[PDB]
């Protein structure tokens, strides 16, 4: 039986800028680094950065919608978004759904999101206003 | 302040086979599905499957090392891995370079993993068998 997400591993083209982004800009805790990767944590999330010559710096128009959303409180959302903007971090989408969301790119074009709200909150909103063809279980 | 992973969203090319893979084969909990997506949970993880015409079925030699690992207990690991193998689930990696792991592919080629152990346990193991150049903070 699967019990949760164990870790998220992102392939990176250059380890130093990716460590700077996740540790310094995004505030994650750096636990270890080696010649070809790093381990960080963000709350319960175990993040691994893996140096990979196969990683392309990928424009957002050229990748699919797969993305990784980090939790932040509503009270902290606007100042964190402003921090990313000050740092010149690109946005790949505007929010049009329930709950605050900021959609931003990592140095290699990994699609990231800041989101306020849980699955339970989303499901409650969907029950009141179901998406097209929506069924609940 | 970021506090963890809010959700993981995977772009999928065909919604029904992907829902079947995550719910029926992997045992995740299906909460809702609609014409363009589905919401599942795996413990605390919120998983969203999003139908995306841009998603390509991608062989593992064509994608980088970005991957998603799910937690499983030591007691359940081997029989779950063997069940996936007997079901014909494609793989992408054999060498256990980060502990007790089974590396497998979803229907679109998303790189998945079963892993036994926490970040703390992996750091302890690495102190004895470190990756080249490893520093611990
Ligand atoms: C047509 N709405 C999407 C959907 C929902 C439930 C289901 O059994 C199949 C498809
Ligand atoms: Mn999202
Ligand atoms: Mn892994």
């Amino acid at each position: 039986m699967l019990s949760g997400l164990n870790h998220l591993t992102l392939a990176v083209s250059q380890l130093a800028p990716s460590v700077a982004f996740y540790q310094q800009l995004l505030g994650m805790t750096l636990h270890a680094r080696w010649d070809s990767g790093a381990y960080l944590s963000c709350g319960d999330l175990w993040l691994c950065l893996s140096l990979d010559p196969q990683r392309r710096v990928t424009p957002p128009e050229e990748s699919d919608y797969t993305h990784y959303a980090f939790s932040i409180s509503e009270a902290d959302f606007a100042s964190f978004a402003a921090r990313l903007e000050a740092a010149g971090v690109a946005v790949w989408k505007l929010n049009r759904s329930e709950g605050a969301s900021h959609y931003f790119l990592d140095p290699d074009g990994h699609k990231l999101e800041l989101h306020v709200g849980s699955l339970a909150q989303r499901l409650a909103a969907c029950r009141e206003q179901p998406y097209k063809g929506m069924v609940f279980f």
